[PDB]
Order: structure tokens, then C-alpha cells, then sequence
């Protein structure tokens, strides 16, 4: 259970860059924390993450590309991607993301392939 999936180590922290935000308002708390989160109906782009923030709204969302390499550490769950919102969306644009990556030592070496194989962080 949580004493073994929770039990995780910090891998460090990942720069992302969120295309998502303009889709609907892009505005957040000024030190929000949002959630990664795959597919929520997306069927031909099961890699695409619908991010989410703690206040509650799906403002954010990465491109293909970036979701690309995180979607088999989302669906599988071999890591956790924790993201958080210091900018507070100024701008509806694309703004830095800041994702402390989380993880434990067995799923490390699928997880860390992934990441410079594909070269994508988000």
C-alpha cells in the first residue's frame, strides 16, 4: 500500500514549460501546486496530461511531446511528478513549472532512461 508506493525518494526538481494555461484563462494562485494527471477522456492521445491545479481548476496540460516520455511513468506509476506554481500565472502564456520529482531506486533506472531517451520534461 502507502508504505510502499508513497515511500519514495527525491530524484530533484524538473524546469517544464506550460502550453496548457492559455487554453481556458491560465491564472492560478500566486504559489499554487498543480497535479499531473494522464489522459481524463483523451483516447487517441492517452499520453497527453491533463494537469490540475489545488484549487481545483484543469488549467494546465502538456503537448505530446513532453507527455510522451512522462506517460509511462504516469500510467504505470513507476515515479511521482509533483508540480508547483511560484509564478502564480501572470501571464495566461507559457511560464516555467517547477516538478520535484519523486521516485524509489527499482523504478529509478526505467524512469531516468526514459527521461534522456526522450529528452522531454513537463
Amino acid at each position: 500500500g502507502s508504505d510502499e508506493e508513497v515511500d519514495s525518494v527525491l530524484f530533484g526538481s524538473l524546469r517544464g514549460h506550460v502550453v496548457g494555461l492559455r487554453y481556458y484563462t491560465g491564472v492560478v494562485n500566486n504559489n499554487e501546486m498543480v497535479a499531473l494527471q494522464r489522459d481524463p477522456n483523451n483516447p487517441y492521445d492517452k499520453n497527453a496530461i491533463k494537469v490540475n491545479n489545488v484549487n481545483g481548476n484543469q488549467v494546465g496540460h502538456l503537448k505530446k511531446e513532453l507527455a510522451g516520455a512522462l506517460a509511462y511513468i504516469m500510467d504505470n506509476k513507476l515515479a511521482q511528478i509533483e508540480g508547483v506554481v511560484p509564478f502564480g500565472a501572470n501571464n495566461a502564456f507559457t511560464m516555467p513549472l517547477h516538478m520535484t520529482f519523486w521516485g524509489k531506486e527499482e523504478n529509478r533506472k526505467a524512469v531516468s532512461d526514459q527521461l534522456k531517451k526522450h529528452g522531454f520534461k513537463l
